[PDB]
């Protein structure tokens, strides 16, 4: 009787291209590709488990863009240069995203702290600065190899931050071609999501929101969003198939969002599966275990991740010493496991990207021995997508009613409902009347939504400017 394992980890980058200038406004993608998009699959080539990945297509356009050496990225322009090279306006970018980043374990540094308490920065204070800033992110793979670099921790001259530049562009180079080893390999299983991350559930029902939360207020959607809804599908499907030469079959809802209208979409697209938050699952039924397959009606497969595990990686065990943490991590699957005489299909899904740099040491020593640890139980299996699409002997149920939601507190407060928000989508509405290409599509993302009217959020500004941005191309 064995435990069944499915790790689903979601990665994603809203569009930082400004499409007028076309820079890269913010960094994001570059720190999470050199960190994590290659490193993450990258642990299966050390160890012997199953892990499974979800992959935005807009992410997919920029690491591409990146890896073509295309990206115009203003923030990594101020770390490239040699800082008698700087702009005012550059060093005063590197100081804020240092101040940002500061209190997060990777950027752990004495040097850091010092470089912070000084009140005027010299050009070796500055170098430094700028390649403790590259070093913070250094993924798993380069922390090996650049090890004796990273342990300096002070006094980097340019010649040493442009080799880990150069390092860190192989990385991304490398990184399409992984998830094509490892899925071709059986390793894992690749998805995508609806092309720019939107809530599809509002886009085709705004109405859908009253299904959790009926006193919100929002605007008049007088416009029908139904129609790019499926092209968000539709374009997704376009760009898995040009990047792995498949159409997809299965997809990771944005932000877990389902809803009954939602799912008739993905079936009618020819989506095989899908996963979505247990929260969604106890408001739908009332019999709500996470540990079976679902079948929606009988058209489209339904797994309820299992909140608590997927939480407690995403959100504790950066508190938790590694070991300890695994040790937590694994006695709860043998909880699970002789908790019933079925085999439990146990999904653990959640951005791929964001926590680690919240852990000691990006999270490496907690994924090494969680991973080592899975690799030699013999009651766990782990297995991909497909796998768990098609293994015969689980438990499974028929639901036949969703109620519309999202892995955050099953409804959509994140991104409508106060008048900061509701002007993002006002904004939207009026453009989409007026819009005459994709870049409507672009500004239907969630990310600008998330970032609106909400305090303190760092660069909202940038996020502002950006919406904005393709809003105004939108329309010509
Ligand atoms: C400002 C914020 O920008 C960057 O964050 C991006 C994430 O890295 C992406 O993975 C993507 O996140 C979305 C997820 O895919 C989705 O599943 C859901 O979880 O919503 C997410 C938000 O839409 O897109 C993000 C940008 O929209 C950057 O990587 C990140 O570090 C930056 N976070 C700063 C913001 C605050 C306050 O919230 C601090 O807590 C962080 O420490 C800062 O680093």
């Amino acid at each position: 009787k064995k435990l069944f394992l499915v790790f689903w980890w979601h990665m994603h980058q809203p569009l930082y291209r400004e499409p007028y200038t076309g820079e890269y406004l913010l960094p994001w993608t570059f720190f999470h590709a050199v960190k994590d998009y290659y490193d993450m699959p990258a642990y299966l080539k050390d160890f012997e488990i199953k892990l499974n990945f979800n992959l935005t297509p807009v992410l997919i356009d920029q690491i591409q863009e990146y890896a073509q050496g295309k990206a115009k990225d203003v923030f990594l322009e101020a770390i490239r240069k040699d800082p008698d090279d700087l702009e005012k306006e550059e060093v005063e970018k590197l100081i804020e995203f240092t101040k940002l980043n500061y209190e997060k374990p990777i950027y752990r540094f004495e040097r850091i702290r010092e470089l912070m308490n000084k009140e005027k920065l010299n050009r070796e204070e500055l170098l430094d600065l700028q390649t403790l800033n590259l070093l913070a992110w250094c993924g798993r793979t380069l922390r090996k190899d650049l090890k004796d670099l990273l342990n300096k921790g002070r006094n980097y001259t340019q010649e040493e931050k442009e080799y880990v530049l150069n390092k860190y562009f192989e990385i991304i180079k490398k990184t399409l071609s992984i998830y094509r080893e490892i899925k071709e390999e059986g390793k894992g299983s690749v998805s995508t999501s609806p092309y720019y991350h939107p809530l599809i559930p509002i886009l085709l029902n705004p109405n859908c929101v009253y299904e959790t939360t009926p006193n919100v207020k929002i605007p008049d959607f007088a416009v029908s969003f139904r129609e790019d809804a499926s092209k968000h599908v539709e374009l997704a499907k376009e760009k898995y198939f040009e990047i792995f030469g498949e159409h997809p079959v299965y997809m990771w809802p944005p932000e877990a969002s389902v809803s009954n209208e939602a799912l008739e979409l993905y079936y009618e697209k020819g989506i095989n599966m899908l996963a979505t938050d247990e929260v969604i699952l106890k408001n739908s039924v009332e019999r709500a275990s996470p540990y079976l397959r679902y079948y929606f009606r009988e058209l489209i497969s339904v797994f309820f991740r299992d909140k608590t595990l997927s939480d407690l990686i995403g959100f504790s065990y950066h508190a938790w010493n590694a070991e300890d943490a695994v040790r937590d991590f694994i006695g709860r699957l043998k909880k699970i496991h002789e908790s019933v005489d079925f085999q439990p299909v146990v999904f653990v899904v959640l951005d791929g990207e964001n926590c680690w740099e919240y852990y000691e040491e990006n999270g490496i020593p907690f994924l090494e021995k969680l991973y080592s640890t899975l690799e030699k139980e013999e009651w766990i299996e782990t297995l991909t997508l497909e796998e768990a699409m098609r293994k015969e002997d689980v438990k499974t149920e028929v639901i036949e009613s969703v109620k519309a939601g999202t892995w955050f507190d099953g409804n959509f407060l994140k991104w409508i409902g106060n008048k900061e928000k509701n002007e993002y989508w006002k904004i939207l509405i009026e453009a989409k009347k007026k819009a005459k290409n994709d870049y409507i599509l672009v500004a239907e993302g969630s990310d600008w939504f998330w970032w609106q009217g909400e305090e303190k959020a760092p660069f909202v500004e940038v996020f502002d400017k950006l919406f904005r941005s393709f809003v105004r191309r939108a329309q010509e």
